[PDB]
């Protein structure tokens, strides 16, 4: 468990560094992705960005699924996406350093997203719907954008409790 730096700290800003070939399969590497899952099931999130722990690193955690749009467990390093066609979607977003709201953001609706798994073998996969959501959100960390400078209706941006009071 670790300090999830809430929007404003200026370290979410950073664009992020690619993690060195030299810690891939590293020890160190190990621990960091461990405090980042145990962090990211205590506060019941989605996804965590390891700048979001304010470590400057190319590395963000996913995956979703329980009784019910299931999202694979996923820890990708280095990654780029490529949308595959002009589709956008909007849907709803909440973040962990954005306590206590949420947003409507559009997002493209289909990508190809690429990177390295932690011990260095290459990650290719073509995506849609929720799956390329939360991938284009967390890779939005590593470049130091959060939602809200996403957000292009600002109908659809306020406090959780009054948006969904339930
Ligand atoms: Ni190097
Ligand atoms: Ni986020």
């Amino acid at each position: 468990i670790r300090e999830i730096l809430k929007m404003g700290d200026e370290r979410l800003l950073r664009i992020a560094q690619p993690v060195p070939s030299e810690l891939l399969g590293s020890e160190e590497l190990q621990r960091l992705i461990d405090d980042m899952f145990e962090t990211m099931h205590h506060v019941g999130g989605v996804g965590l960005a390891a700048p979001q722990i304010g470590v400057d690193l190319q590395l963000v955690i996913f995956g979703f699924e329980r009784s019910e749009p299931a999202v694979p467990p996923t820890i990708l390093l280095n990654p780029r996406i490529t949308p595959l066609d002009d589709e956008m979607e909007e849907g709803w977003e909440g973040c962990l350093s954005v306590p206590g709201l949420r947003g409507a953001v559009s997002r493209h609706r289909r990508i190809r997203y690429q990177g390295l798994d932690p011990q260095g073998q290459p990650i290719d996969r073509s995506v849609e719907g929720f799956h390329a959501r939360v991938v284009q959100h967390e890779c939005d960390h590593l470049i130091g954008r959060l939602y809200p400078s996403r957000i292009t209706d600002f109908s659809k941006f306020g406090f959780t409790e009054v948006l969904f009071p339930d």
